[PDB]
């Protein structure tokens, strides 16, 4: 029962279920964004044909993509429909956990033979898909950061006038921030054109254009930023799932400094990310927890661990005064700093 | 059923998909062949050695400890309870993952009706090359040699169709010396691979290649040598002869082209039917749902045992093949 050692006609179906768990891995982001697990969710069940005329989808594929769920238990397929499995309400969960390993990082780990060579580690040695990694990172954002992020808010003791968002991506956040205090002023901050232009649009969308504005920005410089004039009437900052991109620590305590001088009237800062784990035996790891860790090393990008984070704050001129476990992102943390 | 048992089974399902990638990686790397001779090895030791960047190394090793295939103690590894069952399927492990990966990825983008013209997926085929050379000597070679041994008759010019690395032709000149060997293979790639494996090993004399598309095998010139050809070989692309009525007449051209064939040895996998979604073996379900993305058509056994008188040949002998989903080894003439 986890620790054991086998028959022949098990060790048989172990293997067999990791290929076929392979090919529903990528099912699951799969069929999130093409409605699937959508109408799995809403109705319990669904029509194979209905759903790929509905769709416009080939349909000996789509019957492919449901045989690949139904092979580890996800759904159950039943003649011409496919209802609901044992395992659907936790795969659906984590389904965008599911999107990013495959949709987003499949090629990096695909790659893996001609990653690990130093020969080959120069120059651009990966490749990621940027779009399909962004929209996996808008509901893994909301769907395991909401809670934590939304708590902190409440505890922040001051209403904010001005908000600054590092990494600020979809703009998602800055908007429910808007949302939530009328009248307030929000400026994201992203490297990614792409990210800037969706945001602008999406909020020029919910009619947020005189509240919100963005910029091209690389926040572990924050000082050599066109746009810092705004920046001294900011009294809340804040940075999600993009913080283990101001270490290694050296540079994490002078990115950290900068961002004290760069905006002097923030009261609070707001800092959600997940973390490198310790010491969690290689078969009782969770959902995510392996592949982030694995890909990061893969792309030689350094990941804090949670005490890591802890012993660098006040070098980095900031004191922790709150802190907030998220609930099943592998160890993923929210700090709330002043 | 049980919040706990559905957490822990979502968990395997991520982490397959990294053990199922690092299989793939841990055979071409090497790791698998050093843990098959010694039944462990050293992270730092095996990291040295084939100037590995150590932290990727040590979670790949993870990824196949999450599953069972290997133990991980200190920095050292040791072979896991599947570790025996999963060596042994490598080759279907990288097929899926470094030779198909980026097919499966875009399950999203490939499904779509409107996405589907013109070049809507692509294949690693150095990936996909590299594993089919195991994947044929490992399931197919014992039917293979099977019928070669009861052929009824010594061969003198044998042709394979979709030749790859050239390593059946020159495994049938080392049986057989003084045959002579032709190979067809629709691949420029797979051409000059074969051509330098001949000739290095000492075979160009009698050994050479043909590009082109045993599809219109009618149409490949080979200066007259298809003629002299009595064994006719074809293994693992045979189904890119369908559907049925492009078979049929793919498999008249090969008579046509071939007139002095005496046997023709035709191995492929198969597509299945009726097995239980749950009790789906290793290849199968990739096999299936590949070719069904891909577009291309996949014959069940029966349609292939149907398909050959029309096709112009009789079918003799039938050999089932061990644990390639179902596989199949005909001899026809
Ligand atoms: N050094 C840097 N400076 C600014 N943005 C960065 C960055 N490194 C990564 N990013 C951005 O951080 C984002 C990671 S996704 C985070 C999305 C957002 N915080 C949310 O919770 O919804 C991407 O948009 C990426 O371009
Ligand atoms: N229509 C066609 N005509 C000729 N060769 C083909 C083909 N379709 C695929 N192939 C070739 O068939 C090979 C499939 S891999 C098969 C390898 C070989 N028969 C063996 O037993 O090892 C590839 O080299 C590919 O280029
Ligand atoms: O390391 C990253 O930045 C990416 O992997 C991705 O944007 C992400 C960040 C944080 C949590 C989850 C995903
Ligand atoms: O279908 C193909 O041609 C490939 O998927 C692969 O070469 C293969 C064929 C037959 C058996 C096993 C693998
Ligand atoms: O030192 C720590 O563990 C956390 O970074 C922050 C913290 C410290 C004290 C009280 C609350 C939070
Ligand atoms: O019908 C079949 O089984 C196969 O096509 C081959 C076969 C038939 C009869 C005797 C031997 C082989
Ligand atoms: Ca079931
Ligand atoms: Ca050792
Ligand atoms: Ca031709
Ligand atoms: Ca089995
Ligand atoms: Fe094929």
């Amino acid at each position: 029962h986890m620790s054991t050692e086998v028959s022949e006609a098990q060790a048989r179906r172990a293997v067999a279920d990791i290929f076929n768990s392979t090919l529903a891995s990528s099912a699951i982001g799969a069929a999130w964004e093409l409605g699937a697990l959508d109408e799995l969710r809403e109705n319990g069940k669904l029509d194979v044909s209905d759903f790929a005329v509905r769709h416009d989808l080939h349909e000996p594929a789509v019957v492919g993509m449901f045989t690949a769920l139904a092979s580890v238990g996800i759904v159950r397929r039943e003649g011409a429909t496919v209802v609901v499995g044992p395992y659907f309400d936790e795969a659906n969960h984590h389904r965008s956990l599911f999107h990013w390993l495959n949709q987003g990082s499949g090629e990096l780990f695909r790659r893996m033979p001609q990653v690990l060579p130093n020969e080959n580690r120069t120059g651009k040695f990966y490749q990621l898909d940027a779009g399909a990694i962004s929209y996996a990172c808008r509901e893994i954002s909301e769907r395991y950061f909401d809670p934590a992020f939304w708590a902190a808010v409440d505890g922040l003791g001051y209403t904010p006038t001005t908000v600054a968002d590092l990494g600020s991506g979809s703009g998602e956040r800055l908007i429910q921030i808007a949302r939530r205090f009328p009248g307030v002023r929000g400026l994201g901050v992203d490297i990614a054109d792409g990210a800037i232009a969706m945001a602008e649009k999406e909020v020029a969308a919910k009619g947020f254009g005189d509240q919100i504005s963005f910029v091209r920005g690389d926040a572990r410089t924050i000082d050599q930023v066109s746009a810092r004039g705004e920046f001294a009437e900011v009294d809340l900052l804040t940075c999600f799932m993009m913080g283990h991109a101001f270490w290694p620590r050296e540079n994490c305590v002078q990115t950290l400094r900068k961002l004290r001088a760069a905006f002097p009237n923030v009261r609070r800062f707001l800092l959600g990310d997940a973390t490198r784990t310790v010491g969690i035996p290689d078969r009782e790891l969770p959902v995510f927890t392996l592949g982030f860790e694995f890909g990061h090393d893969m792309m030689g990008e350094y990941l804090p661990t949670l005490d890591e984070w802890d012993g660098v704050f006040e070098e980095g001129g900031w004191r922790c005064v709150k802190k907030h476990a998220i609930d099943s992102l592998s160890v993923s943390v929210v700090f709330e700093l002043e």
